């Protein structure tokens, strides 16, 4: 059996486990800003990401063997104008080789691939329900299962994330402790045909495709274990 | 700081780090058998309680410290008739001397006391919803807040529970990996004003004070950790 | 399987989760001082123990297995004199209704008995080798196996025990920081046959029976694991 | 502060978490073997190592803390003689960027460079004492601490290394089950001086240069956690 686990509680800013991309840095203050910041506002048409350095082993053909996981982190999301925002933040999957694909409404992580997502997408586009929601994606930028998501401009959000091998269950919640409010979704997921054996994990994050739809997408925190028996 | 964890995948048929209230038995299979089942069938009028042998600091008045924790369990609740079923199970905390209380809707937890607990309730009472619930409440069998709840039938159920000390915030959420299906519930929860330093944790449950309004309540596994600092 | 496991990086003054036998207790800063000492001046004839609340299940019968533990713990013994120093403080196993034995020589922990200890023996018995010792002791006194100590007045003595199941091997080690000089001893030990199914684990000294052979016996912080699959 | 931890009780064949190099690769049965076997027989002039992909934080001059850490493993050196062999197995931290270094008695570590190892050393160099040994060595093929070692062929030896930060100790020890027979060194060593603020961990090992000195160098597990705050 193989375990893994490691947490931040803020980030350093130049982080050697931590593999940044596109946008994505570290600030003094030790937060994981995915997308573009200019004079403390969110600037439009940015992508970011960010893996953890090592691959986690999560099946394996030989042994006919699923990795179970769980996964804690904070974020906040914050936009000058509540009315207009794009186009959010994800927890994913993906090859180890995994690079930055489509901007905007398709979150750094998919396009016209590989990935297994649980999104916080805060803009509705033509493949998504008309409110904001937090979605389970497999190998699409269309969810498999969603809930509806009263997103809170500028307040700490707490996320826990689990995948039970045994019953192929991902399980993804948001908190706001701010007002004691939360939501829930679950999907059934086969991991072995959605993903490679190893993969990398982390978050992506892009802001929209018009000046009046900009946002922050920075992660605060981060812990996460992964066994696979 | 003081961290203490414990992980059980099923339970000894003599636990000596499980103290044993009421009705509460540990199966040959290693069940966490709360409520009494004769012949295989669940009987009427029934308590149990399971706790934890060792206390766990919650808070400290000295050094103005609060604890976080976090548990995972899952459980199943299983009657011979869908639509009459009482009362429920819950996870609790309460002083280290906590005996079982009234029988019944009270839940083995309150009476006409020191208890914080999540509540899986299964039957309508003069204080409930009219709906089945998962409930948090705070030194009452009356729930601060509630999620209404689509009880599955002997489904297994998996719950995660966890307490954030520097928001207060207390989380429960449940979920079906039978059909994806999750549920989840938070409040605004003062452990130091609403109970005593040191507590210990565990489960109770009660069967219907009626013949046919009687289930069972068994618990399969359980991980507990909580940290003071 | 079941894992249990807990730390303290200091002890509380009045420490729920630890049962404190004879003459034991917690000083204000959080020392776990364990033989009696009257204006900051080790007494002699004393006795003091301290264990965790919760039992831990070493072996069980029915499935034929036994557990794997490791512990690390840090402790000071300061003597007025060098060249005279009664009795020594050890690590042990017993038991859960453990109740303290013989004073002196025997360590709070044998008499004229089931527990298996690490000692750190500071003064030479009939039973015992010329020099101060490490041992390691199955239901006696005498030692199975030991290695020379060279006790140093005051300094913090950093200590590692572990027990491999599948070898039956438990080993233990003291590292003085303060000039980076370190003992270890080995030995074959068959919890099964030491020990019932359920056990206490945690800390037993004493001073000498006479005036000119004081010594205090301070732990001053503990972590503990053990899993039995 | 940022905690990392892995434990693998065997090695994957195709090691996506773990960067091999040299001759090292993971047998069929998830051996990890460092030095090359041919005919299952071990051959000369054989260099391998094998580093954990993420890299550990190690120091950081900013907030001036330092990490501590703790490893465990165990590991074969079989010989076709036992009066000839070379050259030894060593756990070891250097750069990330580290590469193999010289072979035969400079262990693939060292050359005519940051690299803080402890060693297992079969043959005795002009830099070496007389006996086999264990070693502590800062930045040079000579260590700075050393204990003798009655290197057992072909047994499983099981090692735990330990780096306190707040008294700059680190301390390694090897305990062969068989035998119930332990050795232990302990050296102050300042990491901040000998190493860069990140660097990677693994294993090196080197077989003789002759055809008369060859023996295996397997490592069968490994578990490390490592803090800094
Ligand atoms: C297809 C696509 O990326 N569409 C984007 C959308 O995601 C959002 O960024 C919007 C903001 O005005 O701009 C475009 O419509
Ligand atoms: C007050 C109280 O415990 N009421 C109980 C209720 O909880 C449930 O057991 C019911 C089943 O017929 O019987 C009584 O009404
Ligand atoms: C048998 C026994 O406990 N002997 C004790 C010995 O352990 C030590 O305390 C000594 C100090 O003068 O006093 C007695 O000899
Ligand atoms: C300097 C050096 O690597 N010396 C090696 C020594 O380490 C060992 O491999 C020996 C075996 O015959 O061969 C050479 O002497
Ligand atoms: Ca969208
Ligand atoms: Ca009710
Ligand atoms: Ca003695
Ligand atoms: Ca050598
Ligand atoms: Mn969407
Ligand atoms: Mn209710
Ligand atoms: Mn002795
Ligand atoms: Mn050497």
């Amino acid at each position: 059996s193989e375990v893994v686990s490691f947490s931040f509680t803020k980030f350093n800013p130049n982080p050697k486990d931590i593999i940044l991309q596109g946008d994505a840095l570290v600030t003094s203050k030790g937060k994981l800003q995915l997308t573009k910041v200019k004079d403390g506002k969110p600037v439009d048409h940015s992508l970011g990401r960010a893996l953890y350095a090592a691959p986690i082993h999560i099946w394996d053909d030989s042994t006919d063997r699923v990795a179970s996981f769980a996964t804690s982190f904070s974020f906040v999301v914050e936009a000058p104008d509540e009315s207009k925002t794009a186009d959010g933040i994800a927890f994913f999957l993906a090859p180890p080789d995994t690079q930055p694909q489509k901007d905007g409404g398709f979150l750094g992580l998919f396009n016209d691939i590989q990935t297994v997502a649980v999104e916080f997408d805060t803009f509705s586009n033509t493949w998504d329900p008309s409110a904001r929601h937090i979605g389970i994606n497999v190998n699409s930028i269309e969810s498999m299962k969603y809930v509806k998501w009263g997103w809170e401009n500028g307040k700490v959000a707490n996320v826990y994330i689990s995948y039970e091998a045994s019953t192929k269950t991902l399980t993804a919640s948001l908190t706001y402790p701010s007002n004691a409010t939360s939501y829930i979704v679950s999907a059934n997921v086969d991991l072995k045909s959605a993903l490679p054996e190893w993969v990398r994990v982390g978050f992506s994050a892009t802001s929209g495709l018009s000046r009046d739809h900009v946002e922050t997408h920075d992660v605060l925190d981060w812990s996460f274990t992964s066994t696979l028996q």
